[PDB]
């Protein structure tokens, strides 16, 4: 079993402009790419787990999400960051788009995505981290029995509830490798 860093996307990896689905609006947060590269060096699997309800909302299609996700994957790989898994939930109970309109197991704070990754990559959850800027991230982690829950300040002005649920609060994903080294 391998330990992993589970990663929220908007507000953690890219700047959260809300319903981000275009390459020219995808902006990597400073230092996160180097941080992820170091996390790989330190022996962690990297797994993105991201809610994308904009799909259910009709803000953008699944096709558009794949295009952006593919681009993200290459950009990282080309910087010698090779993501071990990318999971997303396109659902929302009130989705305007029929295909995606539903309650589900995979929308954070449901731990579904993390459990799927766990089974797939044989991940050591207790030895793993979850990084995000929202409560739903911390709660998802709690349910999936992730060892360490890390909240970041690069997205949402953190709520006291999110803060409560978190084990650590870091300014950024960029700071995670040093925090773990220590
Ligand atoms: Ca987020
Ligand atoms: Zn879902």
């Amino acid at each position: 079993s391998v330990p992993a860093i589970f990663l929220d996307r908007d507000g953690t990896i890219n700047v959260d402009h809300g319903y981000v689905h275009e390459i020219d609006n995808f902006e990597f947060i400073d230092g996160v790419i180097d941080a992820m590269r170091e996390l790989k060096k330190m022996g962690f699997a990297l797994v993105v787990v991201t809610n994308q309800s904009g799909i259910a909302r009709g803000k953008f299609t699944e096709a558009q999400f794949e295009t952006l996700t593919e681009w993200m994957d290459w950009s990282l790989a080309d910087r010698d960051v090779d993501l071990d898994g990318i999971y997303y939930c396109p659902h929302h109970p009130q989705g305007s788009v029929e295909e995606f309109r539903q309650v589900c197991d995979c929308r954070k704070p449901h731990p579904g995505m993390l459990l799927s990754a766990r089974d797939y990559l044989h991940i050591d959850m207790a030895a793993s981290y979850m990084v995000g800027d929202k409560l739903e991230d911390m709660q998802a982690a709690v349910a999936a029995n992730v060892g360490t829950k890390v909240l970041v300040r690069t997205g949402k002005p953190i709520t006291p509830e999110a803060e409560n649920a978190a084990d650590w609060v870091l300014n950024s994903l960029a700071d995670l490798p040093q925090a773990i080294k220590k």
